[PDB]
């Protein structure tokens, strides 16, 4: 357990969390900011943004390291205020209304959690053979090292199966592979 | 309201198989040339510092440079790159020790192993939707849903039920029924 650098508080959770905020995922956000010396907000979503809230995309860099490290984990209807040091957030020279070597007090409400799935990267990782296609066993070795990675067992019956009608019902055209439109583009009808 | 840099990503070796591909996460045991672009010196080898020892470097979590984040994803075991990283995903304005300032930096890189990334307190708090310290088969479950989703995969429930009671067969170990802290930490693997 590394020393975290943000103070991180949370201020109110949901009743029922059902999903947390990772690495990627696009959050909704009202926030207020403020300088910890004079206690002044620097900026308001609320007021300085014809109230609308904001997307942002966690744990990219998108915007200050601060909230990179104090917005993990975070749920729908929670709300977080956040301590962070100059160093995590806009140094010396500071930006716009915040002096160097500003310490910054934020507290931010998440409002929705988005993520898109199937990148262009995702697809390139389990195409081991690079032919734009998905091969069942392609499939199986990924899912085979996905549990693995994490630690848990993997029951050789139970992915065959999975697979099987993974390919059942994304192998559009029963060639036997996934190719990189079937991956890409998803109807149930 | 923000642009970015790239880096140059030239292959210099594929291996005849792939065998996995890395992903953020992922221990890359590698070795590199490292060179300034300017006058092409060579700041450092792995061949030649430490007896040899190749490097480990964990993918997609700013370990280390910027530009390794961005050039390192989806190599195999086998696969050499070089590339070519612009300051700003360096070591930038400032530069560091014997690299000067606005340095445009060439690394030569072989993959030599991946290995699995560790459990981390993060990924425990990320599924533990409650914040009781353990991990329910519904929280595992909902884990499991969203990155089989990530992935392309919208599977039946009694896959989800049937991979979750593997995954607690051997993590849960006083059989509550969760999986408590004490027992996420090391995969008993
Ligand atoms: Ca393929
Ligand atoms: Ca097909
Ligand atoms: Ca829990
Ligand atoms: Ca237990
Ligand atoms: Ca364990």
């Amino acid at each position: 357990i590394p020393e975290p650098e943000v103070k991180i508080e949370v201020l109110q959770k949901p009743f029922i969390c059902h999903r947390k905020t990772k690495g990627g995922d696009l959050m909704l956000v009202h926030y207020e900011g403020y300088l910890e010396k004079d206690g002044s907000l620097f900026h308001s979503t609320h007021k300085h943004n014809n109230g609308q809230p904001i997307w942002f995309t966690l744990g990219i860099l998108e915007a200050l390291k601060g909230w990179d490290q104090g917005l993990k984990g975070m749920c729908v209807g929670e709300k977080r205020k956040l301590i962070i040091p100059p160093a995590l957030g806009y140094g010396k020279e500071g930006k716009g209304k915040i002096p160097p070597e500003s310490t910054l007090i934020f507290n931010i409400d998440l409002l929705e959690i988005r993520n898109g799935p199937r990148s262009h990267e995702s697809f390139q990782e389990m195409d081991l053979n690079d032919d734009w296609k998905l091969s069942k066993d392609e499939v199986k070795a990924y899912l085979k090292k996905e549990f693995e990675k994490h630690g848990a067992v993997v029951n050789e019956s139970h992915h065959d199966a999975l697979v099987e009608d993974i390919f059942d019902k994304e192998d559009e055209d029963k060639d036997g592979f996934i190719s990189a439109r079937e991956f890409t583009y998803k109807h149930d009808e």
